[PDB]
């Protein structure tokens, strides 16, 4: 698709079985999500922006599908304001900014 | 151009005269640069980013050139990790998010 920024490019994703909503997020990244229980092993991290920094748990080769497309990778949980799909699952989708 | 999202997308900016280096940011409302002056008054505004709340000056009608395009708008000063040129001024210059 090709979407426009008029409005915050929100899409819909599966991850653990669980629907949400996720912003597509050209300036983060790795991909940041609300605390939700994820499988296997994880490790903390701490990760920064606007305001500061908040400590989320790391979890490796998750899979999420994002607006239909399947991609494998790092997500983060944590209490972030928003849930955000980074450049670390955008590359996997073959999404680019174009102008 | 078409950027991909292997590494930050990352641009060349013109403001007062002077090049800085800004991100290409879809998940951001608000484009938001470091500390600097510009001309005329300023307004409050409070942004809330991965770890918080922050004040910072809003400068409306700025103008500013991004990867070689000209915007007129709405720019936020303030301690930003980075500059971040976000959807106000992307729309602006075209851009779109496609896969
Ligand atoms: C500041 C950027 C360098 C990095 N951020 C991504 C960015 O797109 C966030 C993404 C975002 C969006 C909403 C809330 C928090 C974070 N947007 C943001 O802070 O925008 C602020 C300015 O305009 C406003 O509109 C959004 C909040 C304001 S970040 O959320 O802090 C972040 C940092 C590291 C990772 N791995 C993932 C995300
Ligand atoms: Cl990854
Ligand atoms: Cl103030
Ligand atoms: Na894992």
């Amino acid at each position: 698709p090709q979407i426009t920024l008029w409005k915050r490019p929100l899409v819909t994703i599966k991850i653990g079985g669980q629907l949400k909503e996720a912003l597509l997020d050209t300036g983060a990244d790795d991909t940041v999500i609300e605390e939700m229980s994820l499988p296997g092993r994880w490790k903390p991290k701490m990760i920064g922006g606007i305001g500061g920094f908040i400590k989320v748990r790391q979890y490796d080769q998750i899979i999420i599908e994002i607006a239909g497309h399947k991609a494998i990778g790092t997500v983060l949980v944590g209490p972030t304001p928003v849930n955000i799909i980074a450049r670390n699952l955008l590359t996997q989708i073959g999404a680019t900014l174009n102008f």
